[PDB]
Parts: structure tokens; C-alpha cells; sequence
């Protein structure tokens, strides 16, 4: 369809939707300067992915968005890395998951 985000390499497997897009705000209370840490900009934050693989288990070292362990996900057909799926380490945060996918590897 076209809402559909495929992954590049395999063509036909949809990882999520532009339904699915959201926008997480990288500040913190009051909005204060953060140092960027990762490559934000080259990467969709998504509320729900599909076909995907979870690499290992959650990890909180040098994550991308502060306050989230990360997990690595990759395409179920062809094994490219898409991205991450992301987990709070609060659970007074919103969302408890998202997915954070690298632009580059998705079509369109
Ligand atoms: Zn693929």
C-alpha cells in the first residue's frame, strides 16, 4: 500500500507504516540543550514494526535516546539491520517501546 515502509533489500516485506510515525522529543524537562549523541536524524521513531528480528537482549550502553535500552532488529527475510526496537527503563515513561529504524534502509 502506500503507507507501506519495506526494507530495501528484500523489497517485499513491510517493517511498519507511515501510520505509525511519531515524533519523540530527544529534551528533557523544560526543553534543555542535549548533546546529540547518535544519528537521530537519520532515524524514523515508530510506535509499531512487523517482521522483524530481535538480536539479543536489551542493552542500555550508549543508546541513542536516553532513558531507552536498546535491542538490534533486522528484516526476518533477508537478515538486513533495519534498526532497533527501543524499551523504557522506567515504566512511568511514554511510549514503553517504539522502534527507532534507520531511513536509509526502508523504501520509499
Ligand atoms: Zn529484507
Amino acid at each position: 500500500g502506500p503507507t507501506s515502509l519495506c526494507c530495501k533489500q528484500c523489497q517485499e516485506t513491510e517493517i511498519t507504516t507511515k501510520n505509525e510515525i511519531f515524533s519523540l522529543s530527544l529534551c528533557g524537562p523544560m526543553a534543555a540543550y542535549v548533546n546529540p549523541h547518535g544519528y537521530v536524524h537519520e532515524t524514523l521513531t515508530v510506535y509499531k514494526a512487523s517482521n522483524l528480528n530481535l538480536i539479543g537482549r536489551p542493552s542500555t550502553v550508549h543508546s541513542w535516546f536516553p532513558g531507552y535500552a536498546w535491542t538490534i532488529a533486522q528484516c526476518k527475510i533477508c537478515a538486513s539491520h533495519i534498526g532497533w526496537k527501543f524499551t523504557a527503563t522506567k515504566k512511568d515513561m511514554s511510549p514503553q517501546k517504539f522502534w527507532g529504524l534507520t531511513r536509509s534502509a526502508l523504501l520509499p
